[PDB]
């Protein structure tokens, strides 16, 4: 009875504390119509320029427009509990999950003292590495999209959820055929 | 041309910065005789008692006996470069990889400004989730060990490397049969 949740974050740099989680996007992997997204105020002035070029965001604007980090993580928790029943379990799902998890875990423990996702994350590249036993270099998103033919942090969350479903079907078929 | 590296860390709590990475163990997944291990001085006074009960370590002793964190990450880097050729690529491998990666990434960027593993980690639970398409709850180490029948941060690194090899063989066989 598991509810898989596709999560993606935008950040101003490679690690939390020194750098900031700037936005969260999340959808229910198998019910992507159920969606969560918000922007955060930075917790640091430091940033990597290449990282800010990727996001397109402004730290100065987010200091005015973003949510206080505690409010963001409270709302994320509320959402998670809204899509997961007491008799159900949540599973964090990400693409290069360890990056996004490092920020989600840091912020949950800093601001709320607990991470409702628990302690483990499901990583789609790692899943595909096992389904297809291709090289690690060939788990890049573009190389996956050639094999599985799929059709902003929320946009990334929805796209990654679709990869998850297709790799899921590929492993189910491989297992049951 | 990829060199997989099984890594495990011991920590005083759930997230870096607020809590400390206390020890590193690492072996070459497919050449486990090549091994790296060290203890670190804490970077924080905070700790979760349950976490310290698991490790058996003493923060007060590690402040005297451990390596300065910069020296630990320099030595880890040297080791990584010692087992990986210029024409080769390293792949971080962990069990619940996102936990260990969050500490390894934090410390590499804090102390050295770069992570030689890159930006992604291979997670064994996620790999097995795809090879076997079992439930996530059934990716726990004990449940994996029932199916694949395998035979301290270094001890964990070597054990997890053996799970990796067996799941690897299971996906190769599943793919080629």
């Amino acid at each position: 009875k598991e509810i898989f949740v596709s999560v993606d974050v935008e950040t101003s740099g490679p690690i939390p504390g020194k750098y900031s989680m700037l936005s969260i996007g999340a959808c229910v992997a198998f019910e992507p119509s159920k969606q969560f997204s918000c922007y955060l105020k930075p917790i640091s002035e430091d940033f990597i320029p290449a990282a800010m070029e990727v996001t397109g965001l402004s730290l100065e604007k987010l200091h005015v427009d973003g949510l206080d980090p505690v409010d963001a993580m409270v709302q994320f928790k509320e959402w998670i509990n809204s899509v997961v029943k007491e008799d159900e379990t949540v599973v964090f799902v990400g693409f290069n999950a360890s990056f996004d998890w490092s920020f989600i875990n840091y912020y949950f423990h800093v601001y709320l003292g607990d991470n409702p996702f628990g302690i483990a994350a499901l990583d789609i590249k790692s899943m595909y590495f096992g389904v297809s036993h291709a090289s690690w270099r060939l788990t890049r998103s573009s190389e996956i999209a050639k094999v599985v033919k799929p059709e902003d942090a929320l946009h990334d969350a929805r796209y990654q959820a679709e990869l998850f479903r297709l790799i899921d079907k590929l492993s189910e078929k491989k297992k049951l055929d």
